[PDB]
């Protein structure tokens, strides 16, 4: 099984915790809600070697890494870091987050498909875990 393709969103749990627990205020908080309560996925894999899009209403990020190869990226709060993805097992792919600048509390995210093809996004904030369950378009 792989990655690849346009992903769609299922399930969507606590993402208003995740980046409240980061401080952002309420205001962002609400219309970053609702920006991302339908986004667009794209993945393109090739062996290890991954291309993720994602959009929402305002805003798009793309990133471009290979397992286990640093890269630059930003959290969820939208600040720069730097990540590491390593396989877990078969089909998860986990990814520490160190901040290029600051200090802050401790992120990461990951990444799992089922057997049932669905998308696990499971992204970490200090204690605090928001999980989102994509198929495939």
């Amino acid at each position: 099984p792989n990655f690849s393709g346009n992903w769609k969103i299922i399930r969507s749990e606590n993402f208003e915790e995740l980046l409240k627990v980061l401080g952002v205020n309420v205001m962002l908080r609400k219309i970053a809600v609702a920006a991302a309560s339908k986004p667009a996925v794209e993945i393109k894999q090739e062996g290890d070697t991954f291309y993720i899009k994602v959009s929402t209403t305002v805003r798009t990020t793309e990133i471009n890494f290979k397992v286990g190869e640093e890269f630059e990226e930003q959290t969820v709060d939208g600040r720069p870091c730097k990540s590491l993805v390593k396989w877990e097992s078969e089909n998860k792919m986990v990814c520490e987050q160190k901040l290029l600048k600051g200090e802050g509390p401790k992120t990461s995210w990951t990444l799992e498909l089922t057997n049932d093809g669905e998308l696990i996004d499971t992204m970490t904030a200090d204690d605090v875990v928001c999980t989102k369950v994509f198929v495939r378009e």
